[PDB]
Order: C-alpha cells, then structure tokens, then sequence
C-alpha cells in the first residue's frame, strides 16, 4: 500500500538449460556448463569436471518462480518497488574456472548475445553484465569492445582470476584501458572463479559466506596498490554483494601501509590508495546497515543497494520492509544515494515517472 | 593536561639475543628461534628452517633503544603520553610456526618466564600476554593456568592456527573453558601462525599487509558461529593490530548468512551474530579514522586504540600529533572509550585521576 522505488545493482539470470548445447560446434557443445537438480542436491558439469555438488532443501530454499519465469520477474520488480535492475549470469559465471580459454571464449559470445536478444529485449530497465574471457586478454579486450558496440554498460569479472592472473598483473592492462575508453563499469562478483577456501566444520554456512569476501578485499587491494585505477581515472569497478562497510576499512590498511612501509611500496601512486577508492570503487549490499555507516560516517560515498534476486541472501519478497527498517530515521539524501543516485551514476536506464 | 593520556592495546617487546640459548634444555637449544646478521640481512631460523629474511634497515628500524631497554621504554611510554601499554612478543611469535609440540612448550615456558621476572615486573603500566602451545591444547591449558597463577591477564594466539587446527575446532573448546574460568582474555595478533609474504607483484607491501586481514576476518567467524562465544559469555577477544571497521561489516555479513541460510548453519546461536561480536570482540589500531566511524554510526563499541610500538606501522614517535589530529572535534566520551575505557575492561593497570 505504501513503497518506494529503489534500484538495484545486482540480480541472476537462470539461462536456458540448452543455451550452449543449442548453439555451440560439437567440439565445444558437451562441454559447458550444466546444471543438474536432482535427489536433494545441485550438481554443476564444467568441460568434464564436477565443480559443484551442494545440498539443496527441497523443503525451505524453494527458486521464487520468477526465477523459473521471466514475465513472473517483471511482475516481481513492480511488485518489490524496484524500477532499474543489473542482472548478472548463473550457470554462466562457470566459464570463470575454465581453464580451456577456446570453450571460455565460445560460451561467453553465446551468452552476450542470448542476454540481450532473448531476455534484455524484456525491459530496459534491465542492465546486463556481459561476460569477459578471464583467461586472455585479447579475447576480453575483443569481447568487451564488440559487447560495448551492442550496448553493455558493463563487464562481469570473476572476484578469483585464474593462476598468475592476478588483478595486480601487466596483462590486464589492455582491458583496463579498454573498459575506460568505452565507459564500461567493471563489475566484480563475489564467489565466482576457482575456490580458494570451503570451511567444513562447526559454523561452516556462516563461515563459507564470509570466506567469500576475502577474494573481493583482495582484488581492490590488487587494483589500487598496482596503479590500475591510478592510471584509468575513468574506470570504475562495482564489487558486487560483498557489503560495504569493509571497503573504508580496507582504504585506511592500505593508506597506512602506503605511509609507514613507504621503502617496500612499489608502484608510487598520484593520490593515497584511500583517495583512489572514493573515487573508483563502488560496492553494493541487500540488508548490511552498516552500509549507511560507511555513507555518513566514513566519507565512503560509493554504496548501492541491491536485491540479489533470487538467490537466498538477497531480499525478496520483502525488499521494501527492509528498505524501510534500513532507512527508518536516516537523512533522505542518503537514501537516495544508496538506492537511486550512485545505480544512475554508473548506468542508464529509462526515465522513472515522478509520482508528484 | 599538556598531552592527552592513552593505553595502548597493542605493543611488541624484543627478546634478549640468548634467551633460549640459556634456558632451554641442551637437546632442544639449536632448534628455538635464533638468526644471523650477515651483508646487510637478517636471517631468522627455526627449528631447521628459513622463517624469515628482512634487510638490516626494516629490521633494526623496528629497534629504537626502548624495543630493547625496559628503562628507556618507560620513558618513551611517558614521552609519547601513553600510560598502560599490553605488550606481544616478536621472536616469540615464531613458536606459532613450530610443529613439534615440545619445542613450542618449551620454548613459550622460557618466553612467559623471562617476560614477567624480568620486563613485567619493572612497572604496573606493561600488561603482558603470556604465549600458549598452538599445536597442543592440554599444552596450551595447562601453560595458561600456570600464567594465570603468575598474574597473567590476557594470552596470545596466532591469527593462522595449524593446519587441522582451526579455531571453529572442538579441540579448542579446553582452552576456551578455562580462558572463561580465569578471566583471560584471549589476544589475537594479526601477521602470525604463517608467512605474510602472500603477494609479490605490484602493490606487493599494500597486497601483503591487506592479506594480515583475512587470517583475523576468518577467526571472529569461526569462533562467532562455531559457539564457541556463545558458550563462553565470560570470554573476550581481542583482535590486535587488523583495524576495526571490518568488525562490524563482518557482524553484518554473519547475521546475513544466520537469518538467509539458516536452514543450512549448524550450530544453532542463543543471539546473533552481530550481538556475539559487539558482545566479546575487541579490536585495535593505530591510524585508522575509519575506527571512530565504527564506534559513531555501527553501534561498534569494542574499538581500543594501540601504538603497536615500535613498529613502522604504529605511531612511534608522533603519538601525540597522531591522536591529536584523530580526536580533533570528537565527542570526548568516544575519545576516553577509545584511549583509555576498553583498555581498563580488559587489562588491569593503575588508574590515572580521570580527574584530568
Ligand atoms: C615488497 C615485498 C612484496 C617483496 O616483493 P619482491 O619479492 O621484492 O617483489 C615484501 O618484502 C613485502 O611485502 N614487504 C613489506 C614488509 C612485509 O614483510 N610485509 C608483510 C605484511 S605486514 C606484516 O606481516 C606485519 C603484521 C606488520 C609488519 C611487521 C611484521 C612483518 C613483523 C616483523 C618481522 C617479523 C614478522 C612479523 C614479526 C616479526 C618478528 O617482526 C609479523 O609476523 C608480521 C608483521
Ligand atoms: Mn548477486
Ligand atoms: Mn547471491
Ligand atoms: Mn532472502
Ligand atoms: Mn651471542
Ligand atoms: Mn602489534
Ligand atoms: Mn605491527
Ligand atoms: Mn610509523
């Protein structure tokens, strides 16, 4: 009876099961990625590999339909008070532990092109990430640059990069230049590329879900303290469903190892690694309050809203009775920050109709 | 009040040369930390290995007369306007990279030894943590008992604990158990219990001390949702020299895993995770403003200032310009917790005429 409109700077796709059987050389077609749910488990097939068997609860972690039914996810964004909306892969994020860089390369030009012929076309309130090849650079600088040509606002980098790919390696200079040159936002999810760490005992699904900051803390550590944002003022990255308020934390760390390790630091950088954050780095979250904190306690102003829809952790069907609770008592401005401002800053969806 | 007074959480002292030499048994003399200064280097070995190599400059920059003088120290703590001062080992700190039990016990029995007959003892301003085994918890039960019959307060544990070790582990549940039982708080101190050479590339120094985070993020979340807080509300942790604003963005990432994958978290918590955290964990920095922020808007309290004397990272010798500026404009409550309060919840030491 009452909402207010939000946008969010993260949401999956489910792609069709046969999207790259149907459309794929024979070479490469039994190779992609493969999602199988089946006797209370989740089964994940990448080029001959099991990379996922987790436990499902066929009980309490029921998909919402819309995941299931993309004219149920429309009426799910109207429904939830949300007007722009960034959809990242599923079964597609899989292409970031491929170690093959022909099947990488192959299966991300499918999904750049079903994305935007088959789901996109839904709504321009839809923002897509188009995926890069995680394992060449030449194949992500042609991708992001032909993904640009048909209108991407953004990339989607795996948080983990493959083996001497790290984010602070010279061969990753060229997307850098790439993505600024086109104005493409670089968005990093949290727990895509290989696994780093699986706690497995006491605490363990409370423990898991934070093991997967440590690779998004990592990689902004990794893009600042190796002049990759220095030298592309014009680049910016959002590290998506991470939080927020770690990203402060992380700015004064390295501003002081910046200050009193001086001797080791190598490269110099034209402004402190904390001065390259506010201006560069984005990150969003769905429930975290400390994410206003970061706002208005933190001169961190670089906070966007998400539902992570329609994963567990995200919001729905209760997006505006968090955002409400969220909000309850903060300064207006900063709601509109957090949810409408910083998501127009980086990307350009319809005009939203004013209510009075 | 010429200076604003301060306790610090967090400060190292510098072992004599020979203390192993001289009061271990014969047969395990050889194997305890011992080093060479040769060319211009420092090389540290332990128990048949290379643990560490640092040029004579960073090594001996860590070495003002006060890191090694007593007397001097005292009248540096005075220069600096810090009154109560918790102080870590250095040398000692290798016995969290020891694998045979024996060696370690019997080389933190000579550290606990020495520290509180012959530094300790010379005022009521130094708080000392008293090492226990890492390898072996009847070891590690036993030698905290007897510190704490010898008017130990608070002892150090290694942020990366042995392979098999972890701290969401029942085999730590002992120790916990008795920490509880003798009011000790247990210190936490980041950069131990493995090689902090993670990152080699470029932005290595601002990499590799981003990397000290993870070891400390990781155990608040094992010891938060294994229960092992939970089961202990007389516990305290203090997370020395990682910073604070994580803390409560971890709080909210936890709560977030707790209340969205509840079907998945074993064990069940009597309160969330974020009420565990701002409960029983402590931590310290040095430069941070990013720590008021976490006390002023994250609801955060448990933030305790450190010097970290005297090492680069922390404030030696410009405390009083450091904190100055820090403080500039700050609610004088958060001032006194911050500086002065947690300090005195933890640890013991004469109280100042808050008069002042
Ligand atoms: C520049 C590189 C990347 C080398 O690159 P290249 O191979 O030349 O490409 C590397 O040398 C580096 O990172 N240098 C900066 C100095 C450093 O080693 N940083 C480690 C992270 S900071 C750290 O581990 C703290 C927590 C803070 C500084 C003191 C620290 C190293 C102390 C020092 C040294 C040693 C280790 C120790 C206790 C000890 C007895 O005093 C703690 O375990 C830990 C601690
Ligand atoms: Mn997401
Ligand atoms: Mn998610
Ligand atoms: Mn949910
Ligand atoms: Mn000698
Ligand atoms: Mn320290
Ligand atoms: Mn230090
Ligand atoms: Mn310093």
């Amino acid at each position: 009876m009452e909402k207010l409109w939000l946008n969010s700077a993260d949401s999956h796709v489910l792609e069709p099961d046969d999207l790259w059987e149907r459309a794929l050389p024979a070479a490469l077609r039994d190779r992609a990625p493969r999602c199988v749910r089946d006797n209370g488990r989740e089964t994940v097939y990448v080029d001959g590999q099991v990379v996922r068997r987790d436990p499902l609860d066929f009980a309490d972690a029921m998909r919402p339909p819309g995941a299931l039914d993309h004219h149920i996810r429309l009426k799910d964004l109207d429904d939830q008070g949300i007007w722009g909306e960034v959809v990242f892969p599923s079964r597609g994020l899989w292409t970031a532990v491929m170690t093959d860089p022909v099947l990488a390369r192959e299966c991300i030009k499918v999904y750049n092109d079903w994305l935007k012929s088959d789901f996109l076309s839904l709504s321009p309130r839809l923002v897509g990430a188009a995926m890069v090849s995680m394992l060449d650079t030449d194949d992500a600088v042609a991708e992001l640059r032909r993904a640009a040509d048909l209108g991407y606002q953004t990339v989607f980098l795996a948080a983990t990069p493959p083996p001497g790919r790290e984010f602070n390696m010279d061969v990753w200079e060229p997307l850098w230049a790439a993505a600024e040159e086109a104005g493409m936002t670089v968005s990093i999810h949290i727990g895509t590329g290989a696994d780093t760490v699986v706690a497995r005992g006491p605490g363990g699904a409370v423990i898991n879900y934070v093991e997967t900051l440590f690779p998004a803390q990592r990689a902004v550590a990794q893009l600042v303290a190796s002049g990759a944002l220095d030298r592309h003022p014009g680049l910016r990255v959002l590290i998506a469903e991470a939080g927020c308020a770690w990203v402060p934390a992380l700015a004064d760390r390295m501003d002081e190892a910046y200050r009193q390790h001086g001797m080791f630091v190598r490269p110099k950088l034209s402004m402190l690694p904390g001065e390259l954050v506010r201006r560069q780095v984005y990150a969003s979250f769905q429930h975290d309050e400390t994410a206003i904190g970061a706002v208005t306690a933190m001169n961190y102003t670089n906070v966007l809203w998400g539902s992570d829809y329609p994963h567990l952790e995200g919001t729905f069907p209760r997006t505006q009775e968090v955002v409400t609770e969220l909000f309850a008592g903060v300064d207006p401005e900063v709601r509109d920050l957090i949810t409408r401002r910083n998501f127009t800053d980086l990307f350009t969806v319809p005009a939203l109709p004013a209510t009075v």
